[PDB]
């Protein structure tokens, strides 16, 4: 639901957390400052301003004028903190949805943070592509351009806990009562929900394949309908159990290009790193081919129906997977990520 | 939205959840089964039977009929469970809110699970009242009676906790940015959190007190506002940083009592205990005594406005405050 | 004001705590002794002999004549230990203000222990530097410089005892008051209060920075304004709650340099270390740049308006304090 | 007078008396209870720091309540007027109650004006002063002040003066013979009032009572304060000066409510007092120890206690001079020791 989602956002401790992620508030405001001539004396549109923070940093750069425009009960909020930095005259609040506000002029550059889980997630890069009508034809967006990065894991653990947890269905006399029947749909459960966490790389049996979502050229309608395809050159053999997912943006300004990277080389941000597992995992040797296809599809839930199909080319071995975006599973703990045994090529004792 | 409430136990991991929590369950098994002239040859009605456990225990101990309400998609997953366990002849699933449902016949029991975090969160129990129109005369309904236990608390600790998250919004530059004209805003959201988790008896500063609602006797809409007083005789001097609450369910049946207790000095279950911080604690003194009133008003969010409103009453420091159970921080770990 | 000050310093009891410090004391004798060539046969002025302990040592170190300087009624006491030790010819006890006195002689060298908290407190060192107007051209002073160092620091738990104690003020029903009017007030004065104690370096985020002040080439007046500018590299991620401050002297004599240190890597002395609190603190990583000034300008009540602006570079956070050195928070144990 | 009331232009020593429940709550007691003595009345309160006793009083019902106050407190306490809606009922008036001026006379004041020993910061006289606005028949709050005295032993206490003295008592401090100062030392430790407290059982003989009526009193008693005493020993053994301590009296037309500072009473930032005799007297159970404790008035906001002690059987005779402005503070938080040879019967 819609409401539901602006709910979440109207809580300040929501804004807190994410003002919070020091590696994306601090490159959203040197992407903004370091390029000061896209913003010096500018129409700037902020897409779901939540706090203003973005707005703030328009404001630091020397925009002539901010529309900020949100949703939530926030903007309330948000209204309260621009007159408390004596920024009236400069930023303007307008409480509503991008899709149905109206805003006086046309603006030179649009800033958002639309950002979800493996980029796309919420489905907010849609209103974002959306407020492209209030852009002149020079405008630019921020940020203007989006990667998703995708590679196979292999993760023994993560796949066998799966059957841990639905194992549970698999007893004959629960408190006298035969649960087993239901085992298998558990299953299904579990592995319809994408692991939402961080991993250590070695974990990743292959270069990364990157989708590019250019926000300049691209269309609202675009994000409907995703199909990444994608060809793995497997560096290492073993056992692949799923993909891995993360995202880089970048700000391209007249001055310097910023990205922002979620990737597992890369200091943690509140958006982690996501798995989606494969139900029955594919065996690749070093040099094999793992080829397929991730095909996202827009739901009615703010989020994406995920199919990803996968073969090895050499054995033609096949796996098909169904995954549920909207429902997550948390799992990060904050214990240090431990590279998968064999990792050693020297003797450890020495 | 109600669409919501069913989405959440409409998934099977939340159904083991539940049924992980051995105290509930075996608590339910014991009381049913402890209880089987209650159900021997009866007619049951199960009030959102989820996975159905509930109502395999209503068979265990010998019901000839068995209807089991559920709304969810569970109500799939009950109907597969009925079907291995051999038990179509005495386990019916009927799937719909027990508010819209037709049933075959009255019942002698209604069993259900109602129970929410301070005994009222989710408002379950509204329905599980509704279904009392379904119940014959000489009816019984199992759980019977829910108690709520109310006790002042001392714990500096969770306080400065939030004090401190909620401090956040005091900084003059943010990057920059000027937070502090919503740092009473930012107060008032985080002490509006119900603390969800556990803790030592020893920071409990009275004995507690009870507020009972009867099953058998109460009506749906009493639910829509409660008013809870409360006059607590301080045992300890000290600092009262706001008010723990638990409960307690009783299963009267004809053979014995048995109760399924939340309290603190029994062991963990899923409910944990609920703790209401106050944005300013009060100063008491042992033999001073605490009063106040909680007030829980039924709103449009399938939820609750509650107001919980305390007192010294020798010296007239009075706090005022209000819970938000849409926004519970879970603080166990 | 004055008044006080020398009414403060006529006690036997604070004569002997200072004395008992032996850091300060032991370093002092060491200093003159170790130099005797810069005092043998020569002319010294003591400035505020307070005992006229440092005049004993110039004695020891063989100098000809001491004129000791003190203004509070010790200077009887310390004639009395002059006579009871048989140095009438040597320590010549002058009662009153160094500003006002008349010496017969310029002298050779000035000795003086003018040090307060974060060195520059009670402002005794411009009445040493006023003294000057004895000295000789090319005649030296002990101390001969003073190092004032700053570093940032993180400490939660000061920082929290002290919005604990404001947040009295941020109650809404004190005994039925509502104090909360007052709690920005209340805040301003507790984070005003320097915080005398010790820590452990591991509390510091960069290294320290360093301001000298040479006391061969000040002048008096250099005392009424002093600017402090700072730029810190951040060693460490986190929370700065603010800056702590110590100073070291300097006794550069003919034979060898003595330091007196009161740097929290050394043994205790009475001086402790200084820190000054933010309000809000300040987020910086590892690599940052803190910069800012500490601006001291010498009021009318014997003390310093401190006014501390700090900012990380490349956030534009900003920390604006005021620190009031008549107000110290006495924490140490 | 500046120093005074800069100490008390401070928030933080405002909270300190406030944090003190005994003093704090028996206050609101004292007023609430007497509710008649305050409802729809013109008060006075002298001295209102934060201006609490002055709410304490609206709660009471008072008509119109008269807020003095010389530190720079008197703001803090109008935005506290301001922000509790209570303008048209409390007056803060900036300002010395010697030198403001009130439009009415009133029926009732309050105040607390008491310092260590009751007599110390020389604010009862200015309560006293206040009188002047006081309608004939009006009732003061307090209205009586008691100082207790009782001779205690402590030898610990008496001997640590002679420890910190002998810090003087050496012939080569760094060199330096210090010796001739000692006798120096020795006489300004025992010139201090010591603030603590302590175990009942080193008072040796029951408490005299010295007794202040604020509301017959004039302001000239208390320049020269004479409390004569004479104890009746109650143990036997060296009597090293003399404890001070008080209680004060609201006397309303309901009732009357009491504030202790006694070491039996749980403890009040006001501590106890005790000024040591520099040569301490032997006492038998049942001996008299007579004599006399004379305050007088110095510039310095506070007095000059002079003590002059002698057993009556024996003729043994002590005599001590204090400064009350430069009190020890000695309390520590550890509990207080009773003395050695308390134990009547086996301890095993
Ligand atoms: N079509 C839309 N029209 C208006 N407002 C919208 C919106 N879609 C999302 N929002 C808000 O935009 C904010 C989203 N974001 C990120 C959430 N992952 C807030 C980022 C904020 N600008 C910041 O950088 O702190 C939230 O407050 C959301 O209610
Ligand atoms: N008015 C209603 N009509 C039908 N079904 C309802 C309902 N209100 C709740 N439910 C279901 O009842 C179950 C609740 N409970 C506990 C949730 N805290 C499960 C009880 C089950 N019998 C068990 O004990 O495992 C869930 O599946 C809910 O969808
Ligand atoms: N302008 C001045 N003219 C004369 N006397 C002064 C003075 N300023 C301070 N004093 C005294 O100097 C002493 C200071 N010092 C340091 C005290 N913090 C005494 C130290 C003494 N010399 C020692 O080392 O034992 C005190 O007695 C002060 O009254
Ligand atoms: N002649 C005088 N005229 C006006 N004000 C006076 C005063 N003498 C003392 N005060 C104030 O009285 C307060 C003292 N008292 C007690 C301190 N020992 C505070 C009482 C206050 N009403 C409370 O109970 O909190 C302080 O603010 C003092 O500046």
């Amino acid at each position: 639901s819609a409401v539901q989602y602006f709910q979440f956002y109207g809580y300040l401790s929501q804004q807190q957390n994410m003002m919070q992620d020091y590696v994306r508030t601090g490159t959203y405001q040197r992407a903004i400052l370091q390029n000061h001539t896209d913003f010096k004396d500018k129409i700037v549109l902020d897409v779901g301003c939540g706090s203003g923070i973005l707005s703030f940093f328009a404001a630091q750069a020397g925009a002539r004028k901010i529309y900020a425009v949100e949703a939530s009960t926030m903007a309330q909020h948000a209204e309260v903190l621009v007159k408390s930095n004596n920024l009236t005259d400069r930023i303007v609040v307008i409480p509503g949805k991008v899709e149905e506000v109206s805003l006086p002029e046309q603006v030179d550059i649009i800033i958002s943070e639309p950002m979800g889980y493996m980029l796309f997630n919420e489905r907010m890069l849609e209103s974002y592509l959306h407020a492209k009508k209030y852009l002149k034809p020079s405008g630019n967006m921020f940020p203007t351009i989006g990667d998703v990065h995708l590679a196979p894991f292999t993760d023994e653990q993560l796949y066998m806990e799966q059957f841990t947890k639905a194992n549970f269905w698999y007893q004959p006399s629960f408190h006298g009562v035969d649960l087993s029947a239901l085992r298998g749909a558990a299953v299904d459960e579990y592995f319809r929900q994408p692991v939402v966490d961080t991993f250590d790389i070695r974990i990743l049996m292959a270069k990364s394949v990157k989708y590019t979502v250019n926000f300049l050229e691209a269309k609202e309608g675009d994000l409907h309908r995703i199909e990444i395809p994608f060809k793995f050159h497997m560096l290492h053999s073993g056992l692949v159990h799923g993909l891995a997912f993360w995202f880089d943006v970048a700000f391209i300004g007249s001055i310097m290009t910023v990205w922002l990277s979620t990737a597992p080389t890369e200091p943690l941000t509140h958006w982690y790193q996501v798995r989606c597992l494969f139900q029955s995992p594919l065996f690749a040797k070093a040099g094999d081919t793992l080829s397929g296809t991730c095909l996202l599809i827009a739901n009615k839930r703010q989020s994406y129906d995920i199919s990803i199909v996968a073969q090895v080319d050499q054995t033609g071995s096949k796996s098909s997977n169904l995954l549920d975006l909207k429902n997550p599973f948390f799992r990060y703990t904050g214990t240090t990520p431990s590279p998968p045994p064999g990792s050693h090529y020297t003797s450890p004792s020495e």
